[PDB]
């Protein structure tokens, strides 16, 4: 049996007297070698599915993924070390996962419980800038847009290009006033939109330890709201990670781990990309005593999660844990295309029918334009991803791998020419906080191509 | 109908003016009388089934125990004096119990709701050293053995041997110290393992009236934790236990009656006092306005709750209380063997298993070597009570009678000659808290004996 | 020096293996001689003077005070033993008292710092049915009529001679109720009068430990109202108030330790009591951990406070801690007459004169009819008490005591034919909660003769 | 005028662009250079004195501070600058200082108000390891030890020498569970001790920013604890620091700015280490925002703050201090001998004249045997810093002076011979956390010395 549950205490005991390894030798060999072992050896075929009927298939997935897990351990960049658990350790942590838990306050809190593939239940709806960047002077009015859609549930902080009209760089005094200030104006957005005690999931504008753990503030984050912490690429994890872990469990926060597996990346293709997914979902709730667990596949060219491979390593992997594991889970949603423009909007729909579809419990979005173009995130995008989740509940699954076959192939040809839409300023009149009417006809005419293709809003 | 809903003050008030009778004349004629009464006008016979599948025997025992408590009533030792209900006012009691609550706070609190026999859902692990003597110098230490376990998700408070060097003897003011210190410094070691809002259940240092109801403070216990009252033995009461009540109902405080039936006491044997077990579990929503009860038939000899008899009790009192009441209810965990043995564990497992399949929704221990001991106590009969809750969760009933008859008949011939077992500083590294080498491979030897059985993990 | 700084703790401890003692020696002995023998060692003469300018004579008032607790002890009644301390434990209390403190909150709360003879700042005005008996159906109009009176500062709670119509029976139920129940119901009186955050002083309807213990509570008593303790007569006291104390002291409540030193009783005449005063002031700093001192010398026969002789024993006492001590204290008021009469107004009168010229912090009354007639007393002797301090604030002491003694001989020739007075709702319109014209015709007349007497308002 | 009220953001801005200097330059050159010309020009001259009498000479060495430090500027480690400041920026800052604070809570809170040189009233008293490191398994005992003497008004954190058994390493998992635990640990030790509202001056055991921005969370650091932040030596700090003070503003948090100028360090001797002191009680409430400044003299040889010369520094700048602005200050202490000595008390007695007399507002300490040697601290020491504090408030100034000379005479020629004393395990009681009667022998012996010296208790 185990000696203690895995804590990231016992991380960074281990991660200091570690097996010593380069970087290159964990990126270039270990993690590859393992990925590709266990997808011969376990005969994964995903067939072209979005999301996996095959049981057994499935079942073997999981198995690949815990193994994965359980044979390579955990590279910590600081140390250079290799962490490894015991297969006790892993099933301790896997059979104690939270069930369920609750975001916000007030009447505008919501339940999080978990979703079953082709669940008849909606998703909840995190919508947000999605931790773009986000103008200093329409912060508020930008995270507005989607506190007055009711197709929100909780919002998902955007990034601060500057806080007193300073950048927050990194272990500067700025740093720390922004991971305070981001939740304090984005709940003071909510409350202005009538929903005061809307969750919300940062902090966003901080990259540091210190910065993120000042983050816990009156009128800002508490512990109704999401906690975020990132795992690296892959199976990998920094020592200031380990730190912030530590000071959301000592607040009683509810922790939300990352984890974004690259497509191409140093797994390789899909079968082992989703392996590794599998694994990072584990991980997850091992290391980091995660609430529940943020995906984000991104492919390696595109650095989008809607490609038709991240979203085939998206469905296996959350179909995957959710028929073996009770991990609550999401995925977070990087479109091509930006804001205002037919693409962007069809690009989030395809991932939200996959997430609804394959059992995610929450759909966090929309980081348009790929999430790096200053203001380029508006409501709208979080609007449409609410009503396709809506569309997409139970609904059949072989009925939704053909939807999303169809969808895909209407812009999956077009990464390289992505339309670069507008920013909120643009597409949306900031005094009233409402979209232009260009966006509302873009809008319509995507709706309407959904609905060609069979989804029922 | 009923004048108005039975609550504390009503007893209170018919207890000063009730039948006089003595005490020996309710131990020695009523109680007995009426529970052999009952037994064969019910034509009860359990037929060595330690959960019971034969739904109109069950009806039959539900019947008999809602009599019992109808025909005897309650007598309340201060007085001397029988309190009687009347059908009506015991059905509303019934009919109105508390659906479900929420035990702890933040992150770390759980839900807690019915289960019915063969639950598929898991039921809450209370872990702790279950109103066990501890030492002062090591009662946050001992306490944070649990807290550390991923399997225990609420904390069962110790005994505080001491408090700033003195006795917390009833009446004195060291007993209204070690009542609020008690959770203060539980609850901080729950945050030492990075759980601060885990819930707690307790005053247990206190035993006067006055001890418990100061137990209520800031830092310590409040209305997100199980506060205890006790009935007495059998269908009996005190009226201190009765002014608590009033208090615990003023402050909105979730409220956990518990009752203890003595296997071979007052009651007789098998059914008897199981007849006697069903009447208690209603008095706790009647005469304590319980929000749940906890139960744990003692055998009258060997004084633990895990012998065939009082195993096959609980079982069928639970699977009956299931069956037709919402009431929600657990049972405590006092072995013959103490910590570091296997057969403390595989006691503890017996126990776990019956809970589990008959429907209880907390298993609350593990009191190990009786709960009478210093010291011998630890998170590690925690992890194995949790562990094996999971492993019997979902299993059918026909196959748990079998598995809890084999395991029974592993240790049920040497209650005379139960190992000691060693105290928390034995067993455990004191400065890191976790268990030595020689506990891991006990636990391992009792795993691998639960597995032959057919039971899987 | 002394080992620890003394506590509640430190006293159970001493009172379990103190001096055996019967009650009637330390009676009728051992504190009637040290009284005897202090007064004549240090040769006390007050020389008719309500406050005192003589500093010598007040200097050896303290020193003897001092030297009484010193040399006798405390005597436990539970025990039947005496609890004695050393010098260096008794200046440890008096060198360190709390200097001041806030009661009640928001905008409500007022401050309460240290007064000298003859401060020109007015004391705190406490108002309330002081302990005295009051109907349920009028609990709430009752204080109403005090919270109403922009003279009144904070609450001092009245009985409820019933609740949810039946008796509050020490050690029932329903003591436990009334005990929350009262303050709830005051705050609630007080909101309607437009000052929710106002201070009280209880729990009075309660009497037993645990009575008292289960009185704060949400919407009853906080940390921001005094908490009562009473000490016993003479320089003595009961384990339960030893219990309450350390109840206080877990919950960071103010603290107020009361004594009533009888003229004429265990102690002998004028001076004698007032060095057992002296004692209990300083007794309540070290035995109770006291935020501050409530007073009360009432006289054997007549059962007031306000008394010629128990006028000068407060006096004393006040002015003599106030001159040597940084202790906070106040004075309870027992007029001979009931409400609505020119009697009770002028009794009340005349001790607000001695109490705010010699110092006292707090003016807690009024208890009209003794306090011991359901429903007679008024927010208007409550008035009555402000009015007059506010006059007599700030003048000359040798004034002050040519007020008293004319103003006394207006009424001490009549105490065994004091006015009854009215009730509540005979003296007031309990809809409106407003005195009659009655009333405020018997109010006029009495102020015009502290008028003729040289008060000026 | 200034553009803005200066704060830590342009602090930060100043000292990426601000002149490039070597850190040689700094403390060889510049700083010393400085302390030279104006101690010269100013004609500062302090005669022997602790405690100043000549307001001229006050005058000069406030001007001569201030000078200081708008001429020299603040050196930054980190980007090897130099920050500087107008002088309305100065000004701006020493005209707008916190007047005063409540620390702590409920009944235990305390009030900080200024006091002036010879000021009657006493300075608060905060207890505690100051600082030292203390087992893990007595951290809240001995920290009771403090909260338990009632001459203790706050308490100054230990620092844990581990946590859960590990060291709380910087930037490490366990520095941010010890910055959280320690607090949370000592409050519960206050509550122990019948003061929960205890206020607190750390976070200690952490050392980075990320460890210390961790420590403010329920159950422990709040906005009514004193905050540390530390400026280095001389007129330096570190942009770590910078952050830290970001979060104590951005979370409401009374903030502590603490500088330790060393005799015989890069300024020089006396008046040269004492512009400097004034130069850095400035530098507290414009770099760092500071509610208050914690100063503490410290002897480049002996590492003691009760030095002759050390105690003459602190006296000048403190006095000097409270004649010219309205900052409030402490100053902490470190003696040469460990617990259990007499030359420990009379070297903290020395320093507990010189604080009161020349117009500290609180004392924090004692950090016995130079506070580096585990567990070497303990409740007495505090006892005779509060009890001295009392005896010398009031005292006239030149009587002061003499009563320093002599008792400073009585160890200054023993620095190098202190005695080790014990740890708090063996004079102490650990069981009931009482002094043994060995300590109590040296306490009445130092004490007796201090009568002899002329001090009255």
């Amino acid at each position: 049996t185990f000696r203690k549950s895995f804590d990231c205490y016992d991380f960074y005991d281990r991660a200091k007297v570690g097996e010593k390894c380069t970087q290159d030798d964990w990126d270039l060999m270990k993690i590859p070698m393992k990925a590709m072992e266990l997808k011969q050896k376990y005969g994964l075929d995903f067939k072209g599915e979005f999301i996996p009927t095959d049981k057994d298939m499935m079942e073997k997935l999981f198995k690949a993924g815990f193994e994965m897990l359980l044979e390579c351990g955990i590279y910590c960049t600081d140390t250079h070390r290799i962490v490894k658990y015991t297969e006790d350790e892993i099933w301790d942590a896997i059979n104690n996962v939270q069930k369920e838990f609750v975001l916000g306050t007030g009447r505008d809190a919501v339940n999080v419980r978990k979703r079953s593939v082709g669940d008849k239940a909606k998703p909840i709806v995190q919508g947000g800038p999605t931790g773009s960047p986000i103008s200093e002077d329409v912060f508020m009015p930008v995270h507005m847009s989607y506190a007055l859609e009711k197709e929100v549930d909780t919002i998902v902080n955007g990034v601060m290009t500057s806080v007193r009209g300073k950048s927050p760089i990194p272990k500067s005094p700025y740093e720390v006033l922004a991971a305070k200030t981001e939740t304090r104006l984005i709940k003071n957005a909510c409350a202005m939109a009538g929903r005061p005690g809307m969750g919300v999931k940062g902090p966003e504008t901080s990259l540091s330890a210190q910065g993120n753990i000042s983050a816990d503030c009156t009128g800002g984050m508490t512990c109704t709201d999401s906690h975020e912490v990132s795992q690296l690429n892959e199976l990998k994890i920094d020592l200031d990670a380990i730190s912030v872990i530590a000071h959301y469990k000592g607040n009683s926060d509810i922790i939300m781990d990352e984890q974004m597996p690259i497509f191409g990346g140093y797994a390789g293709g899909i079968e082992e990309t989703t392996i590794v997914d599998v694994a990072t979902h584990i991980n997850a709730v091992l290391m980091s005593s995660a609430s529940w667990h943020l995906d984000g596949p991104v492919h390696i060219r595109w650095g989008s999660t809607n490609t038709r491979e991240t979203l085939m390593i998206a469905g296996w992997a959350c179909a995957t844990i959710s028929e073996f594991t009770d991990i609550l889970s999401g995925n977070q949603y990087y479109p091509c295309a930006g804001p205002c423009t037919e693409m962007c909007l069809l690009e989030a729909s395809a991932q939200s029918i996959t997430d609804t579809a394959s059992g995610r419990e929450i759909l966090s979005g929309v980081a348009s334009a790929k999430g790096v173009v200053t203001d380029k995130t508006t409501g709208m995008e979080a609007r449409m991803m609410g009503e396709v989740a809506r569309a997409t509940a139970g609904v059949e699954i072989s009925e939704v791998n053909v939807i999303l076959d169809k969808l895909v192939s209407l812009y999956e040809k077009n990464y390289a020419s992505a339309p670069a839409g507008k920013t909120f300023q643009e597409c949306y009149d900031v005094k009233t906080v409402t979209p232009t009417e260009e966006y509302m006809q873009v809008y319509d005419g995507a709706r309407k191509k959904l609905e060609d293709l069979g989804l029922v809003f």
